[PDB]
């Protein structure tokens, strides 16, 4: 229990550091720019709360012979569409296309959560639904959204592509962790699972936010 608790506290601290840095960076509150900072504060702030809750030993749900971390999935349901929103803003995406990518994202996270909570082998059908919706989300990120980003200045398009790449490459690792970890075949221990996810969560949220902060200043 000590290892898992320690990892969750590390996640909480890293998320808190991001949250404070984004809130501070955003204080200037430029009318067009404010939205981006508030969104980053929401992304890392919600994650911080989730990690604190888990560190305190809340929401460790036993499912068959594994443990499900409910706050992790609730976190993702809330924070991943905020990341997609940030990317859609950057890309200058149209309202229909925003709706589509937010829908596909929500399918991924709901299917992953539901799958984690189903004891039997039918849970892999839920994983599959999420994997299919994720391929759709990736298509949008690398296709239509990238085309949309090209209507922006070269610097904004470069930022879009940088954050798009970070997002696509790291998000693609999560389903493999689900499959190899406790929700799937339970090869990886809960500690190894949590350690990998803490890194990935930190980089996809904080380590995404700092890249945007850097580009925003350099712009
Ligand atoms: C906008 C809405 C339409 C979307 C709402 C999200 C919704 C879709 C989530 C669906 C799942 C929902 C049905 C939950 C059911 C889970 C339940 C079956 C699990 C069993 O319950 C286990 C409990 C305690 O043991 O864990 C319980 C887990 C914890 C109690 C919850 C974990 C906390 C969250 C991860 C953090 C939430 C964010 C903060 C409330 C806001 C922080 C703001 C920030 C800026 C400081
Ligand atoms: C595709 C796929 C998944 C993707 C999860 C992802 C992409 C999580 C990203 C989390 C972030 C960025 C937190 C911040 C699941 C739900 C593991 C299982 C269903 C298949
Ligand atoms: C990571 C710093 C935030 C810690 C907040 C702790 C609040 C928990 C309230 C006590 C209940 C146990
Ligand atoms: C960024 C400032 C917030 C303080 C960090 C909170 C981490 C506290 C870890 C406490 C673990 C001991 C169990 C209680
Ligand atoms: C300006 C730099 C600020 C960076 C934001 C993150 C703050 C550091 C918080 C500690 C992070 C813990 C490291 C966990 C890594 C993933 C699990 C590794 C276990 C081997
Ligand atoms: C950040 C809010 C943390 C509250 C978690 C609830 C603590 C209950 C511990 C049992
Ligand atoms: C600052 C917002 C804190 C939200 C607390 C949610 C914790 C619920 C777990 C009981
Ligand atoms: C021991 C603490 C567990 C309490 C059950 C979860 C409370 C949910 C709070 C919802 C926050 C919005
Ligand atoms: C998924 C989060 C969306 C944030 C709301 C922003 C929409 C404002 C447009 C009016
Ligand atoms: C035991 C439940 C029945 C089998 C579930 C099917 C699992 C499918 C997961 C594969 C991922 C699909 C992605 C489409 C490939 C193109
Ligand atoms: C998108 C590229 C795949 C993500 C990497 C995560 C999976 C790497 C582990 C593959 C080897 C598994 C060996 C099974 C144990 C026998
Ligand atoms: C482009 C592909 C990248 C290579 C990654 C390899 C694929 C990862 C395999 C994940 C699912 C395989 C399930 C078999 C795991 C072994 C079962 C052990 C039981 C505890
Ligand atoms: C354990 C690793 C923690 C990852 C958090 C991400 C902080 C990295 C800072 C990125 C700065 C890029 C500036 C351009
Ligand atoms: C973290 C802030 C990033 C803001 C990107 C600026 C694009 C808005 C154009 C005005
Ligand atoms: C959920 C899985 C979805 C699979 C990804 C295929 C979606 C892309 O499919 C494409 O959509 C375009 C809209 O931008 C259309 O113009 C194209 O005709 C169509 O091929």
């Amino acid at each position: 229990m000590v290892g898992l608790t320690t990892l969750f506290w590390l996640g909480a601290i890293g998320m808190l550091v991001g949250t404070l840095a984004f809130a501070w960076a955003g204080r200037d509150a430029g009318s067009g720019e404010r939205r981006y900072y508030v969104t980053l504060v929401g992304i890392s702030g919600i994650a911080a709360v989730a990690y604190v809750v888990m560190a305190l030993g809340v929401g460790w749900v036993p499912v068959a012979e594994r443990t499900v971390f409910a706050p992790r999935y609730i976190d993702w349901i809330l924070t991943t569409p905020l990341i997609v929103y940030f990317l859609g803003l950057l890309a200058g995406l149209d309202s229909r296309e925003f709706g589509i990518v937010i829908t596909l994202n929500t399918v991924v996270m709901l299917a992953g959560f539901a799958g984690a909570m189903v004891p039997g082998i039918e849970r892999y059908a839920l994983f599959g639904m999420g994997a299919v919706a994720f391929l759709g989300l990736v298509y949008y990120l690398v296709g239509p959204m990238t085309e949309s980003a090209s209507q922006r200045s070269s610097g904004i398009k470069s930022l879009y592509v940088r954050l798009r790449n970070l997002t696509v490459i790291l998000w693609a690792i999560y389903p493999f962790i689900w499959l190899l970890g406790p929700p799937g075949v339970a090869l990886l221990t809960p500690t190894v699972d949590v350690a990998l996810i803490v890194y990935l969560d930190l980089v996809t949220k904080v380590g995404f936010g700092f890249i945007a902060l850097d580009a925003a200043a350099t712009l």
